[PDB]
């Protein structure tokens, strides 16, 4: 229909793909920018720093189109266990190696144990990051391998946005745990609290394997929650995988 | 489906809903406002000069809502027979009395008649007018519903442009014809090349479905970029009925 077609349209100028899985090769990674640049491209892919000059030096030579999507490194990756000093590292050097933006998992872990410890590390970490991102956009993921509940996520949010996040992730596209309807809520309820306090500062969708419909649900929370303003790259992306990615190509592809 | 209700609440967001018959009474105006309003309201109302007060000091007594909406004045209608100085006289009026923008049908038969005298008319018509309008939005109407040709359509717009439009509009709504894929093509182009101020496009359906109106959606985006369907550049001007169609779509999706 005209209807999914405009969905899956919507979707794709919104879209970020994973490519973050242990089991990762360059060949991998190349077929999913590939699928990512296929005009009309998507926002960008998001990578662990190992592969952005594979895909910044050498798949651009092959595939010119990928220059033409932002490369997204992810950072104190899969665990969120990194020092500040480590992790601000990692994100020196994704920066020089051509990434354009840097996501930053935070410790989750640290959550469980004690909350106010957890927070100051939290500001510690992504405060830290910051400063070497500059004006380039971080990305602070408040969830990674399980499943915490909504004060944690809550409390983890705030503590993100105080240390200068210039979006909130729900998650980090590993594991089972990914957004719904529920953190996006409370994510959308602490920035906008954030603001009233209070730069420009965006939600990430991270939605797993899910299909198209379930992701046109997101979509629709979003501008529930935050309003039709906050449809813009700036303030909002959704992250998916690639069998997505090629479900809304397909739908989009058949737009006459 | 999520697909219709995502599309009706984004064009819920573009929405400006017609009341500019002749025949319109305090209770016709009332009640389309009314649904305008609903929340989430629609960007606005178009009425003729003769409503502006009504809405903006005495309806808002009952309906307090309709604050929320803009009031968009439909000056030299609805044959496009006025002077720059009486087309200014009811911009004047409208405004005092509260309303948000103007819009301002062209005498576009004079298209016919004289393509040199019939652009000249336009640029001082509008010049004129946007004088009184000062920092507030002018539309101007391209078409009073009768078919004239492409060369015609895309003077009128170009010379419009150069008289000092904010928006261009393709068509009346009291007119027997209304936006087509073709005229909306041809205005792109105008826009397009005048370009190389904010200005935007309001394309006006009449009375058709939501259907017909989310061919729109796509032909924007394909033809002027994403970015072009954003409510400060773009309207969609259409009927009671389509309004009811697009709330009553909106008002299935589950928010809990
Ligand atoms: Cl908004
Ligand atoms: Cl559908
Ligand atoms: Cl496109
Ligand atoms: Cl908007």
């Amino acid at each position: 229909t005209i209807y999914k077609q405009f969905t899956s349209r919507t979707l794709l100028n919104f879209f970020e793909v994973a490519a973050l899985t242990d089991g990762e090769t360059n060949e991998s990674v190349a077929a999913v920018c590939k699928i990512a640049a296929k005009d009309p491209a998507i926002v960008g892919v998001s990578v662990r720093p190992a592969f952005v000059r594979f895909i910044r030096q050498e798949l651009v030579k092959s595939a010119p189109e990928v220059a033409g999507i932002k490369v997204c490194a992810a950072v104190n990756f899969p665990e969120g266990t990194g020092t500040p000093d480590t992790v601000s590292l990692e994100a020196v050097g994704a920066l020089k190696d051509g990434a354009d933006e840097i996501e930053c998992l935070i410790d989750w872990r640290r959550m469980n144990e004690n909350v106010a410890d957890g927070e100051s590390r939290i500001r510690l970490l992504v405060s830290e990051v910051k400063k070497v991102v500059g004006p380039k956009t971080l990305k602070v993921v408040l969830s990674g391998g399980e499943l915490q509940g909504g004060d944690i996520i809550s409390r983890a949010a705030v503590a993100a946005l105080e240390g200068g996040a210039d979006f909130l992730q729900t998650s980090s596209g590993l594991g089972a745990t990914h957004a719904t309807m529920f953190t996006v809520h409370l994510i959308s309820i602490a920035l906008r609290e954030y603001m009233v306090r209070e730069r420009c500062i965006g939600i990430k969708i991270e939605v797993g394997d899910v299909h198209m419909a379930e992701t046109a649900d997101f979509l629709m929370q979003m501008i529930f929650e935050n309003g039709p303003r906050s449809i813009v790259r700036d303030k909002f992306r959704v992250g998916g995988g690639f069998n997505l990615l090629k479900e809304l190509r397909d739908c989009y592809e058949s737009w006459d």
